């Protein structure tokens, strides 16, 4: 269950599915978790993402965050990584990636909303 | 405005929001997504913190969290599914090869600083 990652070496954190396949075959949860423990022995991080399962204005549906939420706060990141000393070609090739998998995202909910109001 | 200008401009369904101040580099360490509406008693239906490593992992004093690899690790692992499954399209096609992209590049800066 746990993630295989591009990044190989010196590893931070690992990622792991939480659950089961749920709509369009997508796990809707998610833990970050640190390979380090602390002196009592418990994780340094443990950090769980749940994802928005179903329409929002469905009670009976998991709400949570999706996946534009997670790229916008890494673009954040870059950008100020960007616009500050410690600026690089490596995350300025990184930052358009992550800005046109968001611009791609967005298509299929605008064609959405224009089919919605016809 | 601590506030996200994001790609996506109608119907979103969560506010993404910078929390604390800008540090090393100028970039914050802390972000909240919270959603858009609410029960009657003015409770949000989302609210998660997401916080960032800041300082080495060695350093007792460094805040311990997440870094921006494990965010795109997670989109990436959701639109391999997707594109598995039968909301498969050309759109997350594309959004997965620039996700995997950005992975690559920001794991090049990581193997260049392992050599030095």
């Amino acid at each position: 269950k746990e993630l295989s990652t591009i990044q190989k070496r010196e590893k931070l954190n690992t990622v792991e599915r939480i659950g089961s396949e749920g709509p369009g075959g997508a796990y809707h949860e998610y833990v970050i978790k640190s390979n380090s423990m602390d002196s009592q022995g418990n994780y340094d991080v443990y950090e769980t993402i749940k994802f928005q399962k179903g329409a929002r204005k469905e009670e009976k549906s998991q709400h949570g965050v999706i996946d534009s939420d997670l790229l916008e706060i890494v673009r954040d990141r870059l950008k100020s990584f960007q616009a500050g000393p410690f600026s690089s070609r490596e995350n300025a090739c990184a930052l358009t990636h992550v800005e046109e998998a968001l611009m791609w995202m967005n298509r299929r909910v605008e064609d959405r909303i224009e089919r919605n109001v016809l």
